[PDB]
């Protein structure tokens, strides 16, 4: 029995259309341009030759308006001629002197741990594929990003407005993903530098947890849930001894709860029995705690919210 | 240690543009907008008291063009009138007297068990998600569709080029869904009719399980790779007693094997002996065989093909 749950995306039409080419030197990357900025990662002022200790300061006041080139290439195509430069942090703010006219309504947030959002990735201002991640309790994300992605915007979508939250920068040695908020600063403790970087421990996102669980009994699914009841403080104590995050109850959950009339207490203690061992049995199709679907998945997909 | 794979979707900007709303009477759903021709389910015509057992012929005949109603809702809004209309199979074809100025470079094709796909779900005409299925072995898709997604379209692209290759119809008891070729063909054995219906056994997809310990191997996990291989014959008469799909190699298998150095026939030989189980271990995270990735998810998202 299929649950019904699919990794879902915004459709990313709105997002296409602000997705450009910078080129600077031998180096190229995407951008997003909004009204007359285009912002994209300050290492493509970067030379191969430095990557590893770039001096950003320096390159910044090396560069004149004629050392970027943006391009736009699908639906209405351009080059944008480029009036000003400034640096914000780990990314860089083009002033153009065209106002892209496709700019849709939006803002800029920073997105936190478990919660998901929708990617676009983009090689040479094209846009080839997107995909949804959540952010990982240690400031990574689990992506699919090869050489040339630089610049490729994440976001969630409010009504008709966009809030961009992501810009990617880097591939770290475990296989996972991060960038920069659009303040310029990168998730995590990480720096925009070709240099291996302590990673942090991930963790299971307790919150996802409990939604999937939700999301198993919306189906049918609840020979875990038992009477026995673990509260958010005991949860919360063992988490941090178990890798799992500690539990903050949402009115996303609280609305699970409702409709199903499970507890998320009766579920706080089923993830600590099931994080011993599903003894043969499976949730969902799965052996292991899924937590790679928030609360709002779970209310807007299967419930329709 | 993240394979670096997502489920990864088409950008869906270029059918954004295309999808519309379609009423006849009470009736209201999805449909594809283009040149001059919509397409939508025929079902948009039945009431809901003939749901069990329509009369599609008759229905058709008593409609008129002033029957039908269609709308485009964002980017470029339009009432767009009805001049003709005809059924071709399960679903209709509706002329309008615009073409659609944003129609895409398009074909219609028909996808086979196995392949992937992009869906870009859709309510009242408003594109709200984007998501990619494998079609099963069954003629049936792992979907997320609720009440008023259908002529919610999937679709491929080679290069510039759509091909559009289902139109949503239905979903099944166990969560399942599945819909209509252009052809108006349903896939499957399926009747676009509101009875329970047989739903043919699925099965696992051999090839993308092949295609994922590949994928395994390219990040550096082949604990699973032995000496020992099986033929693709003898491979295939142990998965039809065995709840597999037979096995058929293509050139992107073909490029995998040449990549990593494994021979497909070794990966036959483990997936057998994982399917008896996985001894307490793990590929890439999972405890089971995985086959939602096919092999040319892995070349395009691993190797960067
Ligand atoms: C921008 O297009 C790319 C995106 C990468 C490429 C592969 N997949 C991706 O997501 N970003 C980079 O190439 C960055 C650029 C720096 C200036 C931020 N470099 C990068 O991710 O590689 C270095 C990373 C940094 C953390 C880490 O562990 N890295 C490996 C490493 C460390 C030290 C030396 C070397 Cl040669 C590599
Ligand atoms: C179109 O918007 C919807 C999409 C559905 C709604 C929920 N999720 C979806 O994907 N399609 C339908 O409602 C179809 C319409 C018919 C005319 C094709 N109906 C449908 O899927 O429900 C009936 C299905 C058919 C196979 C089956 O097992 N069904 C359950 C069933 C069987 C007999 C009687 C009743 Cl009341 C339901
Ligand atoms: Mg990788
Ligand atoms: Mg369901």
């Amino acid at each position: 029995h299929h649950s019904g749950l699919v990794k879902m995306s915004h459709p990313s039409g709105d997002v296409e259309a602000c997705m450009v080419q910078v080129t600077c030197g031998s180096m190229t990357l995407n951008g997003l341009w909004l009204d007359n900025t285009v912002w994209c990662p300050r290492h493509v002022m970067c030379p191969a030759d430095q990557l590893s200790d770039p001096n950003y300061d320096a390159l910044l006041i090396s560069m004149t308006n004629h050392s970027f080139s943006v391009q736009k290439h699908i639906g209405a195509p351009a080059n944008l001629r480029v009036v000003g430069h400034a640096m914000q942090g780990t990314l860089l703010k083009l002033t153009v002197d065209v106002a892209n006219p496709s700019t849709p309504a939006y803002t800029f947030t920073t997105v936190k741990p478990g919660a998901a959002f929708s990617v676009l990735a983009c090689y040479n201002g094209r846009p080839t594929g997107t995909f949804t991640v959540v952010m990982r309790p240690n400031y990574t994300i689990k992506g699919s990003f090869l050489c040339g992605s630089c610049g490729s915007v994440g976001y969630t979508k409010e009504g008709s407005v966009i809030n961009f939250c992501y810009m990617h920068q880097m591939e770290l040695a475990n296989g996972t993903h991060t960038g920069s908020a659009f303040d310029g600063t990168m998730y995590g403790a990480f720096m925009d530098k070709q240099v291996h970087q302590v990673q942090l421990t991930d963790k299971y996102c307790s919150v996802n947890v409990v939604a999937w669980l939700y999301a198993a009994i919306l189906n049918g699914c609840a020979w875990f849930v038992k009477p026995n009841r673990t509260s958010v403080v005991s949860f919360n104590e063992w988490a941090l001894a178990n890798q799992f995050t500690e539990f903050v109850g949402t009115q996303s959950v609280d609305m699970l709860a409702v409709k199903t009339g499970v507890a998320i207490e009766q579920l706080l203690y089923a993830i600590q029995q099931l994080y011993t061992g599903f003894q043969g049995k499976q949730i969902l199709g799965s052996t292991m705690l899924e937590d790679e679907f928030t609360p709002e998945d779970v209310n807007m997909q299967i419930m329709g919210v």
